[PDB]
This record gives C-alpha cells, sequence and structure tokens, in this order.
C-alpha cells in the first residue's frame, strides 16, 4: 500500500456499490473526477448524454428497471440545475440515485467568481442527503455515504464537489467502502390478528374487489389465485399492469382517466376493497372509494396505513406474504353473481378494444400502432413510456405479463422520460428488446438524445405519436375551461431527423401499412440500429372512462348517442345492465 | 350525526393518536383551534409555557421520556420561530413531534399584512412533513397525517394553519382518524450468517470490547451477561448509562470528554469492538477506533451500517435479539488477563470518584452535590439533564440503573433543555420524582419557566450549578486558543428568584451543609413544591479524561505532577500499568 | 508589515465599518474570533447576553435607534438558531445587521459530528447575504462584504464560520476593508410633473388628509406646516409618532387598533390622501382607504408605489424634498369646515385621554403609569416598546416630540424586543435616559437579561405591566371566537426578581402611589441603577378605536350605552356630530 488519487478512490467506492455507470456531460468542474474513471482496473463507465436532464432521468430509470444504483453528474451551475426534472421524479417515486454537482475549485467559492454559486439550496427540499464537500480528503467518505443513504432512504443523495478535490492524493488507508455492510430487510410477515380481521371481512362481503398496486409486484399469480378463490375482481394501478396476465378473466384495468371502463364501474359498485400495496394518488380528489363500505389495506410503510381512506383493517408487512396468508385462510367461493357480472363487463370492454386494434384500413390511429407492437414485440420486451395521453393509454392495449417491465414518470410526470428510460433499460439489459413510446410533445423535449443510443450502440425502438396536437392537454380544455382550444403545431419530419442522427427513420400514416412498417422497424433494431417510427395519427382521443356516458339513468339519450358516435363505442354496455342481468342492483345509480 | 367544528375534529384526531397535551402560548392566530379544546368530552389539555421554545422542547422531551406524541404550537411569526431549538433537537434525535404554526387568516396571506409571512421555508430543512393548509376542510386530514408522519418517520411534522380555518364547520363524515391503523414493526431477527461471523471474531479475539449505545436500551442485563461470558469490558455512550447497573464490575464508562478514564483507555487498547446500537458522533473526528483491529456493528438502520468505521461484520436487526443470539452461540471464557486488567482499572477510577463525592467539609464542588442526590433520590428517579460541563459530567456520579431515565439534548445540544424536559417527564409520570440538573448559563435561558411547574402543580427538583463561570466553555479555551479566558459574570440569587415565582429556594455553598439542604429540598418536593437548589460551587473543572496525563511514556513528569495536583488525581494509575501487571503490553504506547 | 491573525483582521474590518459592539455568548465555536477582540489597539467590544435572541435583537435595535452597524454571534447549532427572532425582525424592518454563526472546525463538517450541521438553510430565506466560509484566508473578505451588503441591501448578512479559521495567520497585504468606499445616495428630488399633479389634487380637494409614515422622519415641522397651510389633518403610523409634536392641534393619531379615535374616523371621511413615506400593513385587509376618492403617494422605493392602494399620483423621491416642494406650490387655505370639525374631534379625544391619565385615587391602570412617565421623563428620553396591548397603547399617552425616539418590533412583532432595545439604545447613548415598557408576557420571555444591564452598567428603567392576563390576546377572543377566554396566570414578584439580579425593584398597584414610585425609580436610575417597576394594574382594556360604538346610526343605543360604560367613554362624541355641526355630512354613514 501507499497513496491513491481521491478521484480513483471515489470510483472504487462507486464500483463496490454496483454503481458502474455515470451519466452526464464532461466539464471542467467535473474533469478531475472523470479523469480517474477506468485504469487501476476500475469498471465504472461514463455515458455521455446531450442534455443533463436526460442523464439524470436515465440514472433514475436505470433503477426503476431493476438495474444498479445510478449516478448522474451536472457541471457547476447550469449542468447541476439541468438535473432537476430527473431528481424530482426520483424523489417522488422514492428511487435511489446519487447526483454529483460539480463546482468551481475551493479557492473560488464565495468569491462571486465565474459560474460560481452556492448550490446547496438547489435540491435541499427533495434530497435525502445534500452536502457540499468541505475539503478533498473527505470526498471518498461522502460519496460512500451518499450511496448508502440513497439506497437506505430510497431517494436522491446530492454532493456538491469543488473541482480541485479529486486531484488530491491520500493514503490508501484513509478511505474505505461500506458497501460490504449493505443489508436490506427481507419480507416481513404480517400480524396474524390483522390477517384474520381481513379474512372475516372478505368472507362476509357480497362484493369484494382487489385493488393492487406495485406493492404486489412479483406476486401476480397469487393475487390472481386469490381473485379466483373468493371471486373478487381485480383492479390495478397505472404503474402495476405488468403484474397481471393481460388476458386474465377478472382484470378490470385501472380507475380514473388512464384506466379502463370496467375498473371505473367496479369500484363504484364494490362493498369491500383489499387495497394491496398502493398509494393511488387520485383516491381522495376523485372520490374513488366514495361508495365502498369496508377498506382493508396492506403496506410495508406505516406512513401509508389509512392514508387514502379510513382503514377498517390495517396489515403491516410484505404484500406477498399477506396475500398468501389471506389465500390460505379465506373461504373458497364457488358461485357469485357479482363475479359473473364483472366478467361480462370486462369481456364487453375487450371486444371494443379489440375492434379498434384490428381495423384493416384507413387513417392510422394509435390503436393500430399498439396492435402492431403486440404482434411483433418479444415476450420479455421492456417498455419505457412517456407521459402524454396517447402513451399512457398504452395500458389499454399492450398485452403484457410479468415477463415485461413497463415504467414511466407516474407521479411527478415529467415529459421526456421515455428516451432516458430506454437508455437506463438498455444499459441494464443489453440483449433485451427495449421500446420507447413517446408523444410528439415529449419527443420534442428529448429527441436530440436519440444520438446517444446511436453513439453507444444501445439500440432501441422509438415509437413516436405525431398528431399535430396534444390529446392530454386537449382533455383539460373541456372539463374546466370554456373558450376554444388551440394546441395545433407544424409537421416536423421526425424520420428525417432520425436519419440525420445516424438512426433509422420510418414514417407511417395508414393502418394498412402499419404491420409492414413495424416489421421493418423491428428487423432494423435486430440489425443493431436505433429506430424512430414517426406515426402520423389522427386527432382521435382515447374514450374518457372517467366520464362514461352510457347509463341511461346517469346521462341523456342525446349524450349517450354523441358519446357512442365520437368514440366508436356503440357496443359498450353500462355495467348496471350486467349487474341487473345477474339479479343484482346498482348500489348508487338511482 | 350532523355537523362538527373543524377545531374539535382536530382535537378528536389528536386524542385518538394519544396526543393529549399541547404545549405553547395562546394567541389570536391559534385561538380558533384552542377554543375547541375540551368539551364534547375531549381530553386534550393545554400546558401554557412562558417561552414557546420551552413548549417545543417539552413536547419533544415528553416523547424522549417514553410519553405520548407531543404537540407544540407557536403563533404566526415570532411564536413559530421560537420553536426552532426544540424542533432542531427533535430532528437530530429522530423524535416524533407535531408542530403547529399559527398564521393570520387566509384573506391576509400574501398581502404583506401585520405579522403575516410565508412560514413554509422556516422548517423545511429539518421537517419530515411541512405544509401550509390550503383550505379549512382539509385541516383535519392534515393534522391526522402530521401525527402519522411524525411517528412513522421519527421526526418533526409541521403544519402552518391560517387562524380562520378552525372556526369552519363540516359534516361529521368528512373527517376521520387513521390512528386505528397505527402499526409498528416488532423486533426483527438478525441474519444467522452475520451473527455467526460475529461469533467467530469474538471467539478468536484476545481483547474484545462491547460498545453499547441506546439501541441496547432494555437489554442491559443481557449485555452484562455477554460481557461476563466472554470477558469483554463494556463501554457505553453518553446517552446510554441507564442501561447498565452503575456498579457493574466491567462498566468502563463512555469515551471522550463526557466519559470516564477507563473507557478512554480501553478503546485504544482493544482488538475487537462489538458496536451495538450506536451512532457515536465523535468516532471519526476524535479517532476513537484508531487502534482497533476488527469492528462488528449491530443496528436496525441500514444507513448506519459501516458509517462510523469500516465494519468487518454487519448485523441488521434488533440489538436485543442479536445480543441474545450471540450470547447463546459464543464460547464462554473462564480467565482473561485483559478482563482482569480492565476490572482493576475501573476500580481505581471508582476509588477516585468516591473520594471526591464523599468529602466531609469545605467549599462545595459539584461532586458532593451529586453525592447528595445519590443519597436522597428515589430508585426510579427521572433525570432531565442540561448541556453544560457540570451537568453532563453527571454520568460520572449518578448511581443509575434501568429503573431510571436520563435524557438531555445530546447531539444538537441546545442549552435550556432541562426545565422543558422536567415538564415533559412530570406530565407523563405525575407520581414520579423528577430532577432537572442545570448549569447557571442554561438556567439563565429558561428560569422564567420555573413558574410553569408551579402553576400546573408539576413539582420538580431544580439543581442549579452556579460557578460565576462556564466550565464547558472554559475547556475550549485551552486546546485551540492562546489568549486569556473571560467567562466570569455576576452573582444572581436564584433561590430568591424561585421564591418570587412561587417555588421553594435553597442556597448552599459548603460541603457540610449539602446533605441537610438536599434532604430539605426533597421533603419540600414531596410536599408538592417545585424547588430550586442554588449550588454555589467552586470553579473546579471535571478531570479531562480525553487528555489523560498519567502515563510516563506519553507525558513528562512535570505534566503528570501538575495534572495530578490540579484534579486531585494523585492516586489515578495509567491503564498500561494494569495491563503489564497481568502480563500484557500496550498495543500503541511505545 | 508582516503577518496578522485572521481573527484580528476581522476585528479591524468590523471597526472600520463602525461595528464596534458584538452581542452574544462565548463558546468554543466562536472563541478563535473573540480571542482577537481588543489588543493591537482594536476597539471592538463584546456585550455578553443571557440568551442569544436578546443579543440578536439588541444588535438590530442598536441600528433602529440610529446607532452603528450591529453584529450578533450565535454558537454552532443552538446558539445560531437562537438568533432567529432578532433576524426575522431585522429582515422585515429592513435593518442592517451582521450575524455570525459559529461552527465546528472545518475537519468536522459533514462528518455528523457533535453539534455539527449544515447551517446554510437556517436563514437563507430572510438573508441578503448567506454564506459558509470555505477556507480561513477568505474570512476577512467575507466579513467585509457582509458589512457592505447588510448596509447596502438594508438587511441581514449571515456568515457561517468554522471555528478553526480565525486561528490562521495571513500576510497583512492579503486583506483589506472596503469601508472607506462606503457611499450612500443623498435625498433625491422628485419629478416636477408628479409634484404638480399632487398640488392640483390637493388644491381641488374638499377633504384632504396627510397620512405620514416614517419616510417623513426628520421632517415633522414641514409636515405640520403643510397641514396648517392647506388645512389638512394629519394621520400618522404606529411607527411614526415621534415625528410630530404630541400636542399638535391637527394630529389625529394612527388608524386601526393601535391608534386613536380621531384618525380612524378621519380616514373614512376623507377625500384625498397624501400617503407620505408609509407602507401601512393594514391598508387592504382592514379597508383603511375604502372611502377615499384620490390617493397620492410619496416614496423612495419604487416597489412601494401603488402597493397599498391605486395611486392617482406617484412621487418617487425623498419625502422631505417632496413635502417642501408641495408646500411651496400649493394654495393656502384660510378657512375649512373639514379642518374645524377635525380639530374639535381631536380635542374631544384628548379630553378623554387626559381624564384617564389624571385620575387621583384607585386601583392602578396603565393610563396613570403613562401619566407618571410623562411627568418625570427627560425631554429627549428614548423609549424601547414591547409588542403587547398595554405597551403598544403607549402612543395614546406618551407626550413625545422629535427629540424622543420610540422603537419596537412593528411588523414581525416579536415579543421580548424591549429589553434588547434598551441595550442597543443605552450602548449608543450612554448618557441618555432609556425606558423599556414591557407587558408581563413579553417580560417573562426576557427578564433574565435584566442582569445584562446591571453587569455592563447600562442603567435603564423597566416599566412592567402585570395584569395576570393578556389584554392583546384578550382582544382576539371577542371578534372571531365564541368560547370563553382563559389567559389568567399566577402573580410573579418581578420586583423581588429584579433585586435578586442586582437591579432595583419597585411594586405599585394604586394610582395615589404612582407619582412617588416613579420619582423614586427615576432617581435610582440617575444613581446608576437599572430599575424594574412592577405595575400591578387592572384588567381594563384600551378602548377599541377600530370598533367605535358611538354613532347612533351605526350602533344601537344599548351598544353605545355598554360601550361608554365599559371604557369610561361617556363624553366621547362620534365624528359625524362634529361634521354636521360645521355644515358637513358623512360621506358613508347613512
Ligand atoms: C399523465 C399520467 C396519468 C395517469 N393516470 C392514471 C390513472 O388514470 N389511473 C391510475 O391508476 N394511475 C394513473 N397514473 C399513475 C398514477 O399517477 C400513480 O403513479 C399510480 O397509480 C401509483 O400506483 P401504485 O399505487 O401501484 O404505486 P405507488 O404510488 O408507488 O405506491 C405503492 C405502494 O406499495 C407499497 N409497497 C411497496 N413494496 C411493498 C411490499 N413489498 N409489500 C407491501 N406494500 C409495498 C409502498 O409503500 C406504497 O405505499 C398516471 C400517471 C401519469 C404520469
Ligand atoms: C455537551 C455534550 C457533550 C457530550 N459528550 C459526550 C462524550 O464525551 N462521549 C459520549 O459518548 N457522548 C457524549 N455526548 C452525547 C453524544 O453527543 C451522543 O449523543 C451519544 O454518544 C449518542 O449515543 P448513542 O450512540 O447511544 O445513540 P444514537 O446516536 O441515538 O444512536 C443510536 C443507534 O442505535 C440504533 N438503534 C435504535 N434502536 C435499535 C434497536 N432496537 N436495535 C439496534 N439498533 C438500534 C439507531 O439506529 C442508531 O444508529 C455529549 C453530548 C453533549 C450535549
Ligand atoms: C402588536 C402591534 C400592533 C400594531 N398596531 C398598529 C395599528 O393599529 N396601527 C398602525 O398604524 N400601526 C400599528 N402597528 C405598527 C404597524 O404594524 C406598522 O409597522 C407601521 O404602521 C408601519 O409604519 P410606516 O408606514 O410609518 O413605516 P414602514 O412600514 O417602515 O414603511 C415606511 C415607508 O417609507 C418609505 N421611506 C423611507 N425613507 C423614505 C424617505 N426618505 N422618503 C420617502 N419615503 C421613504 C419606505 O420605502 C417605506 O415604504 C402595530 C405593531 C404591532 C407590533
Amino acid at each position: 500500500d501507499n497513496k491513491i488519487n481521491i478521484g480513483l478512490a471515489v470510483m472504487k467506492i462507486l464500483e463496490s456499490w454496483g454503481a458502474d455507470t455515470i451519466y452526464g456531460i464532461p466539464s471542467g468542474t467535473l474533469s478531475s473526477l472523470m479523469d480517474a474513471m477506468g485504469e487501476e482496473e476500475n469498471n465504472v463507465k461514463f455515458l455521455q448524454v446531450k442534455h443533463e436532464e436526460v442523464g439524470a432521468m436515465a440514472a433514475v430509470m436505470q433503477s426503476k428497471f431493476g438495474g444498479n444504483l445510478g449516478v448522474t453528474v451536472g457541471s457547476g451551475g447550469p449542468g447541476a440545475s439541468h438535473l432537476i426534472n430527473g431528481l424530482y421524479d426520483a424523489a417522488m417515486d422514492n428511487i435511489p440515485v446519487v447526483a454529483i454537482l460539480g463546482s468551481r475549485p475551493q479557492r473560488e467559492l464565495n468569491m462571486d467568481a465565474f459560474q460560481e454559486l452556492n448550490q446547496n439550496p438547489m435540491y435541499d427540499h427533495i434530497a435525502v442527503y445534500n452536502r457540499r464537500v468541505a475539503y478533498a480528503e473527505q470526498l471518498p467518505k461522502l460519496v460512500d455515504e451518499a450511496a448508502r443513504m440513497a439506497i437506505a432512504k430510497r431517494g436522491v443523495a446530492v454532493l456538491e464537489v469543488p473541482g480541485d478535490f479529486a486531484k488530491v492524493e491520500i493514503d490508501n488507508d484513509q478511505w474505505y467502502s461500506s458497501a460490504n455492510s449493505l443489508r436490506k430487510y427481507a419480507p416481513i410477515a404480517p400480524a396474524a390478528q390483522d390477517i384474520d380481521a381481513a379474512v372475516e371481512l372478505l368472507n362476509n362481503s357480497k362484493r369484494p374487489v382487489i385493488y393492487a398496486g406495485i406493492g404486489t409486484m412479483g406476486h401476480g399469480p397469487a393475487v390472481q389465485e386469490l381473485a379466483r378463490k373468493i371471486k373478487a375482481p381485480v383492479i390495478t394501478t397505472g404503474k402495476n399492469f405488468e403484474t397481471f396476465e393481460w388476458d386474465f378473466e377478472a382484470l378490470t384495468g385501472s380507475t380514473y382517466r388512464v384506466g379502463w371502463k370496467p375498473a371505473n364501474e367496479t369500484i363504484l359498485e364494490a362493498d369491500t376493497v383489499l387495497f394491496a400495496g398502493s398509494n393511488f394518488p387520485f383516491s381522495e380528489v376523485e372520490g374513488t372509494f366514495r361508495n365502498v363500505d369496508n377498506f382493508i389495506q396492506i403496506d410495508i410503510d406505516p406512513a401509508m396505513l389509512g392514508k387514502r381512506h379510513h382503514a377498517d383493517v390495517a396489515i403491516l408487512g410484505d404484500a406477498a406474504l399477506a396475500i398468501d396468508e389471506i389465500l390460505n385462510k379465506v373461504d373458497a367461493v364457488e358461485e357469485s353473481a357479482w363475479w359473473t357480472a364483472n366478467l361480462k363487463n370486462i369481456a364487453n370492454w375487450r371486444e371494443y378494444i379489440n375492434m379498434l386494434e384490428t381495423k384493416e384500413e384507413g387513417d392510422l390511429q394509435f390503436y393500430q400502432v399498439y396492435n402492431a407492437i403486440n404482434n411483433h414485440a418479444d415476450e420479455d420486451a421492456i417498455y419505457s413510456i412517456d407521459v402524454g395521453n396517447s402513451t399512457q393509454t398504452s395500458i389499454r392495449h399492450l398485452h403484457m405479463t410479468p415477463k415485461n417491465m413497463w415504467r414511466t414518470s407516474p407521479l411527478f410526470a415529467t415529459m421526456g422520460i421515455a428516451i432516458p428510460g430506454g437508455l437506463g433499460a438498455k444499459n441494464t439489459y443489453p440483449d433485451r428488446q427495449v421500446w420507447n413510446i413517446i408523444g410528439d410533445g415529449a419527443f420534442s423535449m428529448t429527441y436530440p438524445d436519440v444520438v446517444t443510443n446511436v453513439r453507444y450502440n444501445m439500440p432501441v425502438i422509438n415509437v413516436v405519436f405525431s398528431n399535430t396536437e396534444y390529446a392530454f392537454i386537449k382533455n383539460k380544455y373541456e372539463d374546466t375551461n370554456k373558450n376554444l382550444f388551440g394546441v395545433d403545431f407544424t409537421d416536423v419530419d421526425y424520420a428525417k431527423i432520425a436519419e440525420a442522427q445516424g438512426a433509422k427513420g420510418f414514417t407511417v400514416s395508414r393502418i394498412e401499412d402499419m404491420d409492414r412498417v413495424m416489421a421493418e422497424a423491428v428487423a432494423a433494431n435486430k440489425a443493431g440500429h436505433t429506430v424512430v417510427i414517426d406515426c402520423k395519427i389522427t386527432q382521435d382521443r382515447p374514450i374518457p372512462v372517467e366520464t362514461l356516458k352510457l347509463d341511461s339513468k346517469l346521462y341523456s339519450e342525446d349524450e349517450i348517442k354523441a358519446y357512442k358516435e365520437r368514440y366508436e363505442a356503440a357496443n359498450l354496455v353500462p355495467f348496471r345492465e350486467y349487474l341487473e342481468a345477474e339479479g343484482l342492483e346498482s348500489k348508487y345509480i338511482k
């Protein structure tokens, strides 16, 4: 032993924590650190992006997709501030990530020098750790603790690092990594008393429903078995569709806007809700559970117990173990009018969606684009979804199973999350098929980074929806506003831009050309090319399932007529009809 | 059912969470809320203090002493800002507490009105929850969540509440409490693989030492049994003395300044350290573990694993269970030179302390005041200790056991924590003997609140050390400075002030009068009186155990001579002598 | 030249800026700096307080009273946080002040060491400068800039200083003071076009009124001359009474609660308002100007123009110059019914106040305490007023002139501002009579610092109002609440406490004893003693002039009867009567 460069010590620490990829853009305030990358057999790699926000989002999405702890860097000042959308997303999603903010050298601090400023206030509100390194020798210790904190506190750990520190040398015995001491709690078994109370309520309920969030990830088969055992339909969240087999007989979808018709009707007619591993944000403001009688909640976070609705039964512990315990103790239900009515309601919805997806000719709609994806995607495909209307509606069409991964920016909802997500995913799974589904608005905030996929040979399939408008925003102008719309722009040739970036571009605007174009796009991706499919679609909006104008006791004939005509929903049948057909009555309608 | 006042709903929620005591000062920006207190059979009580900081600290100390969740209020502006020292203490100690900041009515917000301001920035840095209520109807929900968060996140939950909101009425079905869903994780068993690794290291160590922090609270007997089984001396932290029987043969005390001579010598000679449930803050900066060979850590917080020193073995889980598992698996050690040497070193230290405590006549020193306390205190006495030098040194004298509770402001170290601590303690244990041990400086920041104990008939014994100087500060002027001192003030008659406040005052300055005065003070307290014992002591400083000038191989004869003379330590023997007497050699000296 | 200690360099810089007094409490994290005080012929002195908040408030009040730039220090952690109320007051009042936050040495930063923490977030929201010194050598530069910024930006400049920096030595040519370059703008003349527009409106107004704030400080004689010239009554603000001769024929007082009856009636009947140098905070929320027709504003701050009400005429520049220009150009008014009616209304109010102040026997009321002060105070007496109801009402009784200074915490309104104010005032004017007028609640938050006046031989007269209740708070429980009150405490002997602190205490509870007690108190103060007059007054509340129940067209006979009986206001006459007597009619009543 002898001496070691502080920058190298930092890289050794990062590698010990599994943080082998740093995302960002090189700069003078970060050079000393980056210069240590590699050599001494270090395995930390640098992935250079075009905009630091994409680097931050990529580092975060890497973890969302099950990858290693990500690290993102931003040069002192503007580079650091550019990380904001990625860090806010991580903070709200409780995703570990280490953000390193470069800074002018120590001697320049507080001198009002060029691009010199106090960056401590920048992320203090959202960070789980936020410190300005005070002297070179403690940099290794703080990077180690930043990783430890990001992981333990499930959030953003931020370090402001003066650019001269990494150049300093220290004794090899003056630093260490605590990665070897990394420990995590194994799934914890729920209290028998709480499981028992839940079992009693479920046994005595006439209309049970399972509302499963990502806390049930990895336990879809068990949840489906419980659903079948007690004849309780399943409602999922916008983040948890992959947990279920897309064609599961009792899957009603999700509630509210980015949801399905069945789920939205089921929740208003349910009696007992098993809220498993969810923190559904629309709960209170949209009155999701306004008609429920009993509410059972399962969660590993005590801060969540009884948060979204009063909980008659609270179960603290792992959702897997809890579901298994409930499954073993609850009584089996052979026949149920409630179950039968729900199955028919779901089937009716699937008929509608299938009809839209399988059209043969005409102006392209996003429905058929999703159909093409289903017909050509690998069974274990990864989906990086952006936040627009046409992209979030993907959960109504993608035929996913737990073999897939579907991730977005679900709560903070930052636009432009797709491309960075694709980078994080492909970096983690180089041999796996990765799709980025993006709307024109979101694409326009991040398409310069398509070149990043090209440069690093991380081939992804970019599916871009171009409608010259904004469906999502076109939905918030007919529910609170009164004046005319106004969200129509020009016609940018994204395929041409892709070609200019070294990617392969395709343009499609007809349903009859979609299958061929998708096949060619997939084949090109398999040849190692990043592709951009510019889908010139119509201005059609996904049917608003939060405002179902189908029940003749809730809306007028004219309203139902116009609703059916606009969304091609002539064959959709209101849930009450299915309930009454099985001898039941609506608990709230009339 | 029908309607309910929002303020009353808030009180019902607080009571459901066990928060039956609100500390603060009445004001117009808090009146609507306080007006709901009581009535409708509500049991929430208000304890009015003289300075809001005492209310905040009292609410926090209430929890430190094992009481219910505390609530502290501060009027918009100055009342709210006055809570700062109490909230910072809670934040750093990870103590749950709900702080309600009053505010001018909604209509005045952002108008630059009188005593109107944005208070959201005030505590955002330290809070686990920090929100400004946006409308009256959600106040109940936010107070409920504030309690849930404070407890779940072990910290400060802050709510800024416009003064007009509590006056509003809502439907009784428009609010609920999630207190019924409160759940906490039971002690979690450690991984067998980690316990086994620890057992191997302890079995093969020639000089094992147990360093126990408050994570071992409630398991002192087991820790003492392990110490005896493997012949490993025990070192404790400044916060964890009550966990051990004060006279335990192998208790070496704590390290650094507020510690004992034995512990400070033991840690520099130890080979293997079992760091159980501690986050000792002096670890790195004072090089506490600079000579240790192996380090084993037990903690329930993964963020702490390997934080204070590289951990060769990391055990995640409850300290109780871990200690029990280690105790059952480790080999018993019959004889140990290391153990024998430590026992003699401890005995030598106890001879010194006993000699100081048992003096019969002369100018009063804090040593004899502590002696008097030991001779008259109840076996289950509660001690609220302030942060000065003469008060923290109490851990060298108080003969405590797990039947006692000793609490202070250990990390943030805010002065004036004693009186508030006494309030929180007496509020929780009305029939228990409570002592506030305070230095003149700290007392001077909080003595107006002695009247609070008087007014609410919460009798406590205030022991005040008056030396016209500041021992603690008189220690940081001979280790980094060079110029003369200068910390001598006047002679305020605290006994007279106490009498003026309705309390009983005593003044003592001679060792031969101490026992009688203490007896009278205790008897007065048992008659329901709050007492203030103004102890006029000498300027003697507690022997500096962080700089032991006793070993002739570490310091010169003249230094050792002067050291022994100044601290009356002629009979103290350096640990190396005891080591060599048992056939061992110092691992670092020479 | 050669070398110099950084701490000494800092003191030389402070002295060059006139900052010769540092307020605070000594501590290890501040010792290196304080050790440099004095020697090398430096004139910076240290004034040690009992609670750091008093040190902060004293440093701030020093400037409010026309003294030099104040400096306040707070030890790392709790000492620093204790400064908050003083700093918020300075921030809201736009008063320059330098706050130095001590900190653990550089090597301990970010190590989670004892009493070690990031203090940058603490005051970032309110500071005009807030930096953590990055290395020793730049400390002098930053202290110099802190002073420059505090003064130039009229606010709080904060520096966090690691305790090891001041010990470092630098070359004497490596530091400098920019105090020699201190420059301030002289009064700026207003635009002739704006003065002319104002002159036209005033000339054509039938009911002009001058509303003067502290922007008119130093120009009272001119304002009174303008009032007489155009026959426009004068309304002042709670901060600006000293600007006028207390007995000025046309002084109506101030509006709202801490005001007089005349002003409150005048503003609702006025047509044109000359709003000179004011930022009256109650303007919008209390509808102060709801009946005004024209509004003219004069201010040196463009941010204030049109802030409190739409401005028909805006004058940017010095109030003195503007008043002089208006005075020279406006037409003289010989007779005015509006003026005559106002003079009678004012006289009627003065009859009432005089009657209360001159009672001869009975239970003491604050009215007679103020009478005694008027009869014994020096013509140039300085008044440090706290924020309670009985103390703010002093503007209804004190017979002040520009020779006096009256200061409080007017906007942030922190309780306990009086004692610190007295310290700042006496430090600045050692040979001047200084009075601290305090309510029992405020006194209880700061009385331990009475000893500070004693210790430093800065004799002040503390007048304490003890009513066992809280008048102010007793006013916000009968305008928004509904339930019973509840603000009665014990009876603390403040005179006895004062004696215990080395001060001279007096107790008085009868009107017939007030003059003698005051005479003795003043004589004692002239003998160099700090005094505390414990005035045991009744629970009588100052008449609520914001809710004048006197006009038979605004309130019922029973209401007027009860109002007159409760406040001994049988002889008060509603302004409308005086208006009609002069041939005028109310513009809003009926
Ligand atoms: C534009 C846009 C529109 C959207 N529209 C909708 C919509 O209409 N409908 C919809 O549903 N969503 C929608 N979303 C997504 C939505 O905002 C939420 O992010 C999502 O519903 C949250 O899902 P969740 O409850 O599964 O998980 P989270 O909110 O992440 O909460 C998961 C919960 O599971 C708990 N948990 C974790 N692990 C375990 C375990 N092992 N055992 C037990 N509990 C565990 C956690 O503590 C947590 O409480 C939309 C998002 C965007 C960006
Ligand atoms: C003026 C002053 C001087 C001081 N001087 C000294 C001094 O000289 N020496 C000294 O030792 N102290 C001193 N202190 C106190 C010192 O600052 C620390 O607060 C104290 O040592 C921390 O003790 P701790 O490690 O027991 O607990 P904490 O710092 O509170 O840490 C406890 C640890 O236990 C873990 N834990 C909690 N529950 C469990 C469980 N069930 N199982 C396992 N782990 C668990 C926690 O996660 C945490 O990591 C002083 C304080 C003041 C104010
Ligand atoms: C408990 C309590 C109760 C109170 N009750 C009342 C009450 O009932 N009534 C009341 O009136 N006050 C009351 N106050 C005081 C009140 O809150 C305000 O602080 C005060 O009225 C502000 O007075 P101001 O407008 O003179 O000065 P400021 O608010 O300080 O504004 C002065 C203005 O003058 C300008 N200025 C400065 N220098 C010049 C110059 N040379 N030329 C031109 N313009 C200049 C400034 O830019 C500024 O806009 C109370 C305070 C407390 C603590």
